[PDB]
């Protein structure tokens, strides 16, 4: 296995849009590319990376890793890349290898493995009720700014959120038009935390655009596209 | 009804700014002439009032009079939650304050609960001044901001000298009449007083360039900041 | 009584910035010729010594040879209420006085307690390095702290290359020769450094966009940081 990534800026922000939700997690390489499977340690969320073997240049792949990366200590290893630096990935057939480029400097690393083996959930298409494309910061303010106002956010579509605490309320309205879409099928509202909400928005150094798509049947879906490569997208679970 | 428009929103951002350091809960004044605050500090040193007048808003509602006390703290959240460019609303009917933030396709309600803070204003009349000083406020606030790294009091003089002394040895800063600098000194005057307060006094230097000094050795010193077309902030402090 | 009043004050803002997190006193020699200062860590594994020359002052008045006893943790805290742009005049009949001149419109004036210490310089000749290094600061900075999260320890070896080993994992850094890059090779060393104090010697890259690393198995590792027109600022480092 190894993976020459032009622009490893990408491999930085997905390490740093993962390492504060989850510690570890399952890589699993493979010819189709690489595709990582994780849920917090508390199982109200589970996230979904997909690099695809395109969206690399170089890329080989003999056998199928179920690498299991210490999330922490790959986060601190991509802090030593320079955001313009050509990040490559190999791994051979128990510790995977990190090379940073420019062309003057160039660096090593090398970060111990871990015996992390869990299969992976197969997860459809659901169908959603309420669909919303809007800009990524506008989406991270509105978590940001509620979570000073309460614990939880309601979401709603007719779209709205709505927080509520000690000190009062607060809602933000927000209506079709970076653009704002919303794709209505029937009206849903659903409660979730704004803790976890707080740590997916983490990826919008990924992308301009979120998409957050909610059922009252599964969990709300929050999806970064990763352009010309894949996408980090969050499930999160309502709260009961 | 109360309710005040201000397209210029961000003065009430800096207003809250200004006082959440020094105090934590007020009364505010509402009446037809507009927005008027007094408020001691928890220790009883110092006194605030904050005055902005009806014709400074865009637009201006008051049918009844109202007392609101306020958690400043509370309020403080909430006007963070507003962008730098917000037109901000507030609302009340005659037991909780309305604020809105109008971004264009955002916006913004948050409800604030009040308390039950009421404590007639005292009348605050003009006093003399045995010298006053108007000077830039940026250079006020890094004056008392580098003697309070020499000592905890600072000792002002006009004939204007500021003075620190402590552990590590004294310092003191000569401002010369001329932003300009501007010395009405009807008599030497030599006080002293607090930097800790001085200092959150400074907190209110984002509403205006310049800051005037009323000091007299009979009165509680002065510090004034002119909130343009609108009002002003003056903090009182008595010496020694 | 000495004084010497630097129009680029800004150097002697550095300059402390640069001593204070190493050592906390020294012995200031101020002689005709200039500044001269010798001091060693606490732990005794390193050494510091700057040059600022007379002729690098605007004026420089030295009628009898000093030994100031500076406690440096006072006068970075002091240098610190000085402005880039300050013009900064110390001056010694006891006691140091330092002036602040903004041109002028505030003039500081500050004064700190010296103290009883006084060892002799050493004479430190000019020893022949087996490699010595000129690159960016700013990459040397970058290097060490990138570094000091996966180990304790650089091991530096001359193409020339930077080395760290830890919980983590491992890096390797190579620079090859090409602000400029250029090696000046004798006989290859390897030599072990705490990363820890390197850090230290990093906090003086405001004063030089190039730094130079000097190294034999014999002496002591020198980094060097030349102060343009008045001297240097040299960290010398043991090595393990
Ligand atoms: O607004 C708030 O923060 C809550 C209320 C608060 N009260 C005190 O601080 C306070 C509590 C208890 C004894 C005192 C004795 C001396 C000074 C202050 C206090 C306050 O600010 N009062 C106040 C606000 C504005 C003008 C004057 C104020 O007090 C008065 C009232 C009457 C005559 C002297 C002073
Ligand atoms: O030691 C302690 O706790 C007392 C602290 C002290 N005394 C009083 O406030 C006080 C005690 C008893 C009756 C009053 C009647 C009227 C006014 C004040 C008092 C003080 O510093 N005030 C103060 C400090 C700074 C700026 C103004 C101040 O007063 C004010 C407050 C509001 C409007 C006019 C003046
Ligand atoms: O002895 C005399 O009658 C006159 C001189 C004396 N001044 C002070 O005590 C004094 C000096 C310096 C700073 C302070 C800071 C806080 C509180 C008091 C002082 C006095 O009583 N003032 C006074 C008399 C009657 C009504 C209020 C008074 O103070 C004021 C006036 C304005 C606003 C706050 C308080
Ligand atoms: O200036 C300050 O910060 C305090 C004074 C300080 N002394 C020590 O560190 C120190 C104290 C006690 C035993 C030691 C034993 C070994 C190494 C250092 C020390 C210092 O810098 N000495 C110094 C400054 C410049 C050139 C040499 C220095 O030491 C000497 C002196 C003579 C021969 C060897 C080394
Ligand atoms: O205490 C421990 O075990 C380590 C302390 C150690 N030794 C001495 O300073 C020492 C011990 C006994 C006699 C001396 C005679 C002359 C000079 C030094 C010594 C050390 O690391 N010095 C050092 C580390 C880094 C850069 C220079 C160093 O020395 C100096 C210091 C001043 C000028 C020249 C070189
Ligand atoms: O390897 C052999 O056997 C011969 C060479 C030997 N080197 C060291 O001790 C040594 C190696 C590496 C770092 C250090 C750091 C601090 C102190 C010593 C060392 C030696 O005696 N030097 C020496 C002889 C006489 C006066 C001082 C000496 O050190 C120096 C020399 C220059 C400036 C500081 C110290
Ligand atoms: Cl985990
Ligand atoms: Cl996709
Ligand atoms: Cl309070
Ligand atoms: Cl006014
Ligand atoms: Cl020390
Ligand atoms: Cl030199």
């Amino acid at each position: 296995f190894e993976a020459r990534l032009v622009q490893g800026s990408i491999l930085k922000k997905v390490l740093e849009a993962l390492k504060d939700l989850i510690n570890e997690a399952c890589w699993d390489i493979s010819s189709s590319g690489v595709n990582l499977q994780s849920m917090d340690s508390s199982h109200v969320s589970l996230v979904q990376l997909t690099l695809r073997s395109e969206g690399f240049d170089t890329y080989r792949c003999d056998r199928n890793l179920a690498m299991g990366v210490n999330l922490t200590s790959m986060s601190k290893i991509l802090k030593c890349a320079g955001n313009e630096d050509i990040i490559t990935l190999r791994a051979e057939d128990d510790t995977l290898a990190l090379v940073f480029e420019a062309q003057e400097k160039v660096s090593d690393y090398e970060m111990k493995l871990m015996d992390l083996d869990v299969e992976q959930l197969g997860i459809p298409e659901q169908e959603y009720s309420c669909v919303v494309k809007m800009p990524s910061g506008e989406f991270a303010r509105i978590c940001r700014d509620l979570s000073h106002i309460g614990d939880a956010v309601v979401i709603s579509c007719a779209v709205k959120f709505s927080a509520s605490g000690e000190l009062g309320n607060g809602n933000i309205k927000l209506s079709q038009t970076e653009a704002v879409t919303i794709e209505m099928n029937e009206p849903v509202q659903l409660t979730f935390a704004l803790r976890y909400l707080n740590f997916f928005t983490k990826a919008t150094p990924l992308s301009s655009t979120v998409t957050l798509s909610m059922s009252a049947d599964v969990p709300l879906v929050v999806e970064y596209k990763i352009a010309d490569m894949g996408h980090l997208k969050y499930y999160l679970a309502p709260k009961i």
